[PDB]
């Protein structure tokens, strides 16, 4: 169609691919048909295994259908491999003094080049305090509270190094939001850094987690603290240890060498909380073998990672991006990355082209929430920065709409990358569908086609049955891949509820149409999950945390279209008969939100229903209402009929109208 943009030639005549549709097809029939023995070269060709799988023909064990049994899936079960291996001792001594990453701090004179050889060192050196001064076992959980600084892939991978179970929270979470995982996963050491910063913004990291610790202590548990330098804080005698000090406590020896933990294929290697429809976060748990080998192909391939590329990815490792694509994918095919703590408007809006110039960085993996803060800026600080090493770029976590798309492609690009717009979920571990550089036409806002070994469906919404050709329905995957989460911690029934509700398949959640090429065009969540700015997080978290606030008696939390965000978080709530309205309480209510959650939660728009919700006679609020006035679609706003208090309809939209939204 008239829509496709062509591969440059140049991607073409790099890709690993080749320079044809028909060079991708080719591989993608085999991953298909010769499932076990495509990924069984795979792993074989690009990692390290201390022992591996019995028979190539068969690397996969599964159930997909409840009736049967247990749901579950299995890869490469009776291999041995370590991942912290795979991504840094397997490199050296060949790499060296090859760049891991280029850090820079959100202060432009803050700067690092830290080689693989560095990095092994920081790595047995953080394992071996790990082993010996905090008796980390294998199959241990160990909290990670860090902003993005060489130690937080440091920690990542020494805790894999030694077989211990990271969990990652995120360094924006709330004192509360890191206590609550802390005491899920049964964390023994959280590892954390004095503070950083975020712009102009001060980031504290140990402060918040004083707090955190003691409502876990309050709860019973106790929990060790290690404290990395990075920018003069209350250190609990006997529970928080400068990692500086730590260090002192090695011996010589203990920073040249650290025995590797040789895991099975099935061993946790993180938990990552995540939001749900339903409920508090869950746990979605990744174990070795299978996300090792899942998130490093789809890395190498999507992005078509050479050797003398430089990548830079914009994520944060409280996230899966910044789990499989800034820290475990990219090491393991040795990747020079660019590391960076700061935010992509300081000093200005140039720093991210400063970056890219500075590196010659030719892959850019970044977010549409980013993209399109960028554009409202103006390109003037864009066309300033030297962009000629660009040559792939990609989009992760929401749609991308044909303007940003070819904004990112056109101007930031400058008209010579390819595009890679990878959809993709926490519960999948890489990439599931998304472009391939030199070989993908590409359709703007289209994630194109699936990634090698995945096969997606489109479910009929009300039969539950595929449909084939040009479709519309449910996003689902028919069969197995590596990369897939194996369960919710201590919650496989939830597990199974969640994403196997129709025999035979992982429902993914969301909604999508594939045209006539057979190309998928993600359509959003049909669940009550937003993404907002690129994260996801549930409406009824939101609301109780609200409903904490004691003015308050109700709320109800819906998103709304967000020209930046892309979905905005807005608030109907309640008040205390007699309660006295004013900016202040409204920003009360609003920080007990960020005080609960953190500010990735912030309430977008609030509006004060005098009158009450709209609930029928058995009290349940009509929330399609609300979403409705929310998004100032008042024509649309559908049955009254079932409200016991159809009144309070005019109010809502003249009220919305008022703040205009
Ligand atoms: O740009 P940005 O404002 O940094 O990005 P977002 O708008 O998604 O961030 C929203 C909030 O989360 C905070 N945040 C985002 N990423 C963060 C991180 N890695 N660590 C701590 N806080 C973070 C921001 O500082 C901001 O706080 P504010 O509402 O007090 O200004
Ligand atoms: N490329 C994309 N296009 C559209 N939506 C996306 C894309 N990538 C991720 N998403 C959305 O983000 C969700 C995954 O969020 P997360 O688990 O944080 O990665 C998906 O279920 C989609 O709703
Ligand atoms: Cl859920």
């Amino acid at each position: 169609d008239s829509n496709v943009v062509e591969p440059t030639e140049a991607n073409g005549k790099k890709s690993h691919v080749g320079p044809h549709l028909g060079s991708r097809m080719r591989i993608y029939e085999y991953s298909i048909e010769h499932n076990d023995a495509f990924w069984a070269e795979i792993a074989r060709r690009d990692f390290y295994w201390k022992t591996t799988w019995p028979d190539d023909q068969h690397v996969k064990s599964y159930n997909f259908d409840k009736s049967k049994g247990p749901i579950f899936v299995k890869w490469f079960e009776g291999a041995v491999t370590n991942v912290c291996y795979n991504a840094l001792d397997r490199h050296l001594p060949a790499h060296k003094d090859r760049v891991c990453f280029y850090f820079e701090g959100n202060d432009p004179s803050v700067t690092e080049a830290v080689t693989y050889g560095s990095m092994y060192t920081r790595v047995v050196e953080l394992a071996n305090v790990l082993k010996y001064q905090y008796g980390i076992a294998k199959g241990d959980r160990v909290g990670l509270y860090l902003p993005m600084i060489p130690f937080a892939a440091v920690a990542m991978l020494a805790c894999a190094r030694i077989g211990a179970v990271i969990t990652v929270i995120f360094g924006g979470f709330s004192a509360q939001a890191l206590s609550s995982r802390l005491k899920d996963a049964q964390t023994k050491l959280l590892i954390t850094a004095d503070a950083s910063a975020r712009g102009t913004k001060p980031i504290p990291l140990k402060d918040v987690a004083d707090e955190a610790l003691k409502e876990c202590e309050e709860e019973g548990m106790s929990i060790a603290c290690l404290v990395a330098e990075n920018m003069s804080c209350k250190m609990k005698e006997g529970r928080d240890t400068w990692y500086g000090d730590a260090l002192a406590r090695l011996t010589p020896e203990q920073h040249e060498e650290c025995p590797v933990e040789w895991m099975d294929a099935e061993d946790v290697l993180f938990l990552l909380y995540t939001s749900g429809s339903t409920g508090k976060p869950k746990a979605i748990v990744h174990t070795t073998a299978g996300y090792m080998v899942y998130a490093s192909t789809t890395f190498m391939y999507s992005f078509d990672y050479h050797m003398d590329d430089v990548y830079f990815c914009t994520a944060d490792i409280g996230w899966i991006t910044g789990h499989s694509y800034v820290v475990y994918g990219p090491m393991i095919h040795c990747a020079t990355s660019v590391l960076f703590e700061g935010v992509p408007n300081y000093p200005d809006y140039s720093r991210w082209w400063q970056l890219v110039e500075k590196y010659k960085v030719s892959i850019l993996y970044t977010a549409p929430t980013a993209i399109r803060s960028l554009m409202q800026a103006g390109d003037d600080y864009v066309k300033v920065g030297n962009r000629s090493t660009l040559r792939v770029l990609g989009s992760v976590g929401e749609p991308i709409n044909v303007e940003a798309w070819k904004w990112l492609r056109d101007v930031g690009g400058e008209g010579h990358c390819d595009v890679s717009d990878t959809w993709w979920q926490t519960e999948t571990g890489g990439h599931m569908i998304t472009p391939m550089p030199g070989c993908t036409p590409m359709k703007p806002g289209s994630a194109t086609l699936p990634f090698f070994g995945v096969q997606p469906v489109i479910l009929d919404p009300m039969k539950l049955h595929e449909k084939q050709g040009p479709a519309e329905g449910l996003l689902a995957i028919r069969a197995p891949w590596p990369g897939m989460a194996r369960t919710i911690y201590g919650d496989h029934a939830r597990f199974e509820k969640t994403y196997f509700g129709v025999d035979g398949y992982y429902m993914t959640g969301d909604g999508a149409r594939r045209d006539s090429d057979g190309y998928y065009w993600i359509t959003g969540r049909v669940d009550d999950v937003l993404n907002v700015s690129g994260h996801r997080i549930g409406t009824s978290e939101i609301e109780d945390a609200v409903n904490t606030h004691p003015a308050v008696v109700e709320s109800a939390v819906v998103g709304f279209p967000h020209n930046i965000k892309g979905e905005g978080i807005y608030v109907f709530l309640t008040f205390r008969q007699g309660t006295e309205v004013t900016p202040e309480l409204l920003a009360a209510v609003k920080a007990t939100v960020r005080k609960v959650i953190g500010p990735l939660a912030t309430p977008d728009v609030m509006q004060v229903a005098r009158v009450g919700l709209p609930k029928t006679r058995s009290g349940k609020i009509v929330r399609r209402i609300l979403r409705k006035v929310s998004a100032g679609q008042y024509t649309e706003l559908g049955d009254t009929s079932t409200l016991a208090n159809p009144d309070v309809v005019e109010d809502l939209i003249a009220e919305h109208q008022r703040l205009c939204s």
